[PDB]
């Protein structure tokens, strides 16, 4: 099949000139292009990214490489960061609940350490925005059956939890 | 499918940056979509708000939020305001009154309220263009049959009123 | 049944934002739109004109209003510049006579009037060039059997009288 | 001969700025039920008159009298000139800074027609401190159903309330 790029590149807009930027940006950008033209095949996912980042030798995905949307922004990441050790997690997770917040920092977090649930939830307990919020989410996590389910569950308890107080994705209050 | 998105991006134009203006402008650009293109399905709801919303944070719907227009306008509502559209329905068709009119402030009250004739009616009876606009307005919608008659009759009624005063949407006077 | 929007944009361009400057605006690119894309029942063009006007819920129109591009003018017309606005009919009718010619001045402003030969034909006849032009139209005229007939044989008439003189469309000469 | 004197001791004078006539009814309401008892539409009429004294433009009539929460909303419509629902959010956030979030619950309900979702929604953005919002909604969460969390609101914010050390006007003991 032929895919319709100049639609999903209007609606992306151009991806930013700094490509330590360009990891985030995709998911940012990834709800809108499932939009456009709804992406079924890891294939599609590569066709898609490969074009719309364009002259990029450097970031060039392939099919093993783009399952899940969550699985290229990894890829992208290590790329345009490098690979680093246990001890430097801390503030990689830190630098993004700034900019995007905990629910992304998770997601990416629990990505560029192999889902290791007891690493990634332990640092995120620091930057949670406000002690209230770190004992009401805690006793939800707490009350499931192993670390499997609470790792499946975690970003739905956040929500909740964030919403009983009032406050936006990027943890501040609106009311 | 393909959701003709050159088209639908045409009528509505680009979105607010202010994120607290987008319930508003996605809730009064809704009727004139609806006519570009049968939005029949919720899959369809979903796609096409996620796609013009583009690279906006937390501001991405699920399938499950777009059944109607209204619940989605809702939504969007909750996670930009913090609080429910009608804990302050109030304060907010005041809001559009003085910015957009009577007819606007109808509409979006509707939306936000979930086809509440009796509160919104009310709440716009305050804010009509003078005492007597307000006597002209109710002998008209006392003379229909039933509730679900007057939803339909109110802003044709409205239109009838205006002319007979001189007045121009914006509730200015022409003369 | 998708209206191609973006196309018919590409053709007419933005409407101005001076509410008061869109019933003619409207008249002038009637035929530009239904050349792009050809308008058939009233349905279709109260689709076409509501999403041309975008997100604006003040001058909506519905198919009542839509007979015709004529009728559609009219209504607008009516609800920005109000009913008997005759000094301002005069007004608009005067300024097109001096940058367009009389003959443009008649169909813009039967459009605007609701086709209404008594009113803009006693305009019209204050602007022409010089008395012997009124009197030799007017003799013209008054052969014809009823109201309608006239307004059928008035730009026909205007010219045979325009062309004896040795007058081009805007009135000055070609001898 | 209504035993207007005995009901006077309990209610008092009514308050000078005719706005503020409505919430004080609402306050002196339950206490007047327990001294008396008022079992009739045309009985309750006559009591509020004679409360009011020579208010000829705030009289009632038996019919708006059928219950303590209908008179109440018709002399906020004669006082203010508005129906109560259409600014509740505001009527409520006056309440609670001048008496507390009790007063707020029971004075809330009476105006909005007891409503559950819409007092509770309300006054829970005006609940002191973030642990009081999480600690009360745990609570309420295991009742049953609406109408039981309705009828407990009130003892369980005093059991919360009492575990922070917080008076009933929420203001904290340190």
């Amino acid at each position: 099949t032929v895919i319709p790029i100049q639609h999903i590149r209007s609606v992306t807009g151009e991806p930013p000139r700094n490509p330590r930027e360009i990891p985030i940006w995709l998911g940012r950008n990834a709800p809108a292009i499932d939009g456009v033209f709804p992406v079924t095949t890891p294939d599609l996912r590569c066709r898609i990214i490969n074009a719309i980042l364009g002259g990029n030798i450097g970031l060039s995905l392939t099919p093993g490489d783009c399952l899940t949307w969550d699985s290229a922004v990894a890829t992208l990441f290590i790329r345009t960061h490098g690979t680093f050790p246990m001890h430097q997690l801390g503030n990689v997770i830190k630098g993004i609940v700034d900019q995007e917040g905990v629910a992304t920092a998770y997601t990416l977090g629990m990505m560029l350490s192999g889902q290791n649930y007891q690493l990634v939830s332990g640092i995120i307990r620091g930057y949670l925005p406000g002690q209230a919020v770190v004992t009401a989410l805690q006793q939800r996590l707490d009350q499931e059956i192993d670390d499997q389910t609470r790792a499946e569950t975690f970003i739905q308890h956040l929500n909740a939890v964030y919403e009983i107080l009032g406050l936006n994705a990027r943890g501040q209050s609106i009311r």
